[PDB]
């Protein structure tokens, strides 16, 4: 029926509605660290989040997202492999039912407990809907989460999840600073790929940071209390909302570091 992460509607079914699922630049991928090539040409990345304006937090039935005002150049990503300016629209997470799975990208086949995606769109296309129709329309910053010490900058998110438990719920989420989600190092791998949910459009320059952030067990347990269902339907925990690694095909993953 409609897509999701279950046995009957999960990633192995998506190609019937979205044939690009078997396309030439699908995401996520396994990052083989010994095959990625250091690219001395890659320009230094620029994450400019000081004027970011968060708006709302939303359970969309597949993840939860924090949305930003992207009607002006307030929070932008530039540099790295990117040409031009990419505006932050929203961030969301993918996570597991257990700490050994949950990420979408893997590193030498290792799965992390979760993966944060900070979604940005190329301002030369004017709006996100036009950007998703372009091969360089989006830039997604991917950040792995491992379980250990708490991430203080994540706590304001986790504390409001009770208020968006089920699909369709949203809440006001102003003055949230996404800089509190970033690791120390901006070393990264990059490759051309796609959205990891339907419609799987092949419009993303992926920038995946090498350094994970640590979150606590209590923080990730609160992610796993969300529901895929809407208020009143059989309760199905929102866990394992990740797509597995797809074939690399004719792509090379580049590293910003030696
Ligand atoms: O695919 C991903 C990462 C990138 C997600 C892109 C979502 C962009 C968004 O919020 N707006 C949008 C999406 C599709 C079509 C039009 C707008 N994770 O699953
Ligand atoms: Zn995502």
């Amino acid at each position: 029926h409609h897509w999701g992460y279950g046995k009957h509607n999960g990633p192995e079914h998506w190609h019937k509605d979205f044939p690009i699922a078997k396309g030439e630049r699908q995401s996520p991928v396994d990052i083989d660290t010994h095959t990625a090539k250091y690219d001395p040409s890659l320009k230094p990345l620029s994450v400019s989040y000081d004027q970011a304006t968060s708006l709302r937090i939303l359970n969309n039935g597949h993840s939860f997202q924090v949305t930003f005002d992207d009607s002006q150049d307030k929070a932008v990503l530039k540099g790295g492999p990117l040409d031009g300016t990419y505006r932050l629209l929203q961030f969301h997470f993918h996570w597991g039912s257990l700490d050994g799975q949950g990420s979408e990208h893997t590193v030498d086949k290792k799965k992390y407990a979760a993966e944060l995606h900070l979604v940005h769109w190329n301002t030369k296309y004017g709006d996100v809907g036009k950007a998703v129709q372009q091969p360089d329309g989006l830039a997604v910053l991917g950040i792995f989460l491992k379980v250990g010490s708490a991430k203080p900058g994540l706590q304001k998110v986790v504390d409001v999840l009770d208020s968006i438990k089920t699909e369709g719920k949203s809440a006001d989420f102003t003055n949230f600073d996404p800089r509190g989600l970033l690791p120390e190092s901006l070393d990264y791998w990059t490759y051309p790929g796609s959205l990891t949910t339907p419609p799987l459009a092949e419009c993303v320059t992926w920038i995946v940071l090498k350094e994970p952030i640590s979150v606590s067990s209590e923080q990730v347990l609160k992610f796993r209390k969300l529901n895929f269902n809407g208020e009143g339907e059989p309760e199905e925990l929102m866990v394992d909302n990740w797509r597995p690694a797809q074939p690399l095909k004719n792509r090379q993953i580049k590293a910003s570091f030696k």
